[PDB]
């Protein structure tokens, strides 16, 4: 398989393979069996605010989710990013669904790497601010059945049936450029993300969530993920 | 031919094809026949400080170069980036020489676009700070005969024969990711650069200059450019 670490904002409680009995936020080191979990409200179509950092002076890998007028879920996990994730990566988004429908609209996304040339000697960035996912955005290598455009939206489903987004839809949003990580020059590359989603209520028990992965520079949709495999896992372990 | 706009930090006076009598800074719209030139010092092996902006609030493609203990050579040309430079681009550096030698050591490089979702609404970036050109940098699709690494350097020559870098060699340094420009979402993307270089005196009348282009998303070394074509124009017109 391909080595990949994601932040599952899972919206079906996958009762048989490791997730809790509630729709949560998790974090995944190569395994859909997660490393932390945290309770999530699951509001209807409301916007977004999720935020993921990792320094290596404090080596916790963090994430929060708060709708505006809602609380935050600090689902931070301590893991050693030294030996778990390859030197040059390809960041981006992954959502899926299967037999249940939900909206996986992303409207904005950002990033900032800062990797330790000689720690003070002017580290390297890849910062962006994608508030405007257009029709013909071409630094995205969006796999699967992802769409974009028509508005400022990134639609990681098969959409526009009145926003009832055609279940067993999987879509990935691999960003174009690579970033140095593994450790080697050490690994304080304090990568940030802003993950402003929209999960509309389709009045249909909405369930499978969007992830935010960091993968190897090569990828595909692994062995089918039309459902609980969450777009990036080949296997349910 | 490839639609291209360069900014020349020329060291060779090309009287025949149209450069003035001294080593100059200039600016190019689809031709080596520049629009404006200015006085540039051309010292020996010293370092670096160049700077290129374009604010469409002011439509000046301004450019200065300073050695420390030197002046600032403004070569700003009125150009409307509306109709001259493609809807998605591929930025990068370009150095070349032919029949004369020069060292074209680049030691750091940067960028910052800021492009107008809805003018205030959180312009998109692509900021990087390459102070750490590695041996195996892979967000560069460096063309020609450019090299990198072994130290923090981006050697746009064939070099290391005591760094007297083996005349008639060309190498460009195309960055990986594109930028939306042409106008379409209007063109206030104030793209900045910082271009810390080092032109060693080879004891051989140092000549052919380094550039800074914003080309099409495809390019090459055009039709052979071992010399006056400055790495990027197919023809001298
Ligand atoms: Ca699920
Ligand atoms: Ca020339
Ligand atoms: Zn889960
Ligand atoms: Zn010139």
């Amino acid at each position: 398989a391909d080595t990949i670490v994601a932040v599952e904002l899972d919206t079906y409680p996958n009762t048989d393979i490791g997730d809790p009995s509630y729709p949560h936020i998790g974090i995944d080191i190569k395994s859909v069996r997660s490393k932390k979990t945290a309770k999530w409200n699951m509001q209807n179509g409301k916007v977004g605010t999720a935020h993921i950092i990792y320094n290596s002076v404090d080596k916790r890998l963090s994430a929060v989710v708060s709708y505006p007028n809602a609380d935050s879920a600090t689902v931070s996990y301590d893991v050693d990013l030294d030996n778990v994730l390859p030197e040059w990566v390809r960041v981006g988004l992954s959502a899926s669904t299967g037999l249940y429908k939900e909206t996986n609209t992303i409207l904005s996304w950002s990033f900032t790497s800062k990797l330790k040339s000689n720690s003070t000697h002017e580290t390297n960035a890849l910062h962006f601010m994608f508030n405007q996912f257009s029709k013909d955005q071409k630094d995205l290598i969006l796999q699967g059945d992802a769409t974009t455009g028509t508005d400022g939206n990134l639609e990681l489903t098969r959409v526009s049936s009145n926003g009832s987004p055609q279940g067993s839809s999987v879509g990935r949003a691999l960003f174009y450029a690579p970033v140095h990580i593994w450790e080697s020059s050490a690994v304080v590359a304090s990568f940030e993300a802003t993950f402003t989603f929209l999960i509309k209520s389709p009045d249909s028990h909405p369930a499978d969530g969007i992830a935010f992965f960091i993968s190897n520079i090569d990828s595909s949709i692994p062995s089918g993920s039309t459902g609980r495999l969450l777009g990036l896992f080949p296997d349910a372990n």
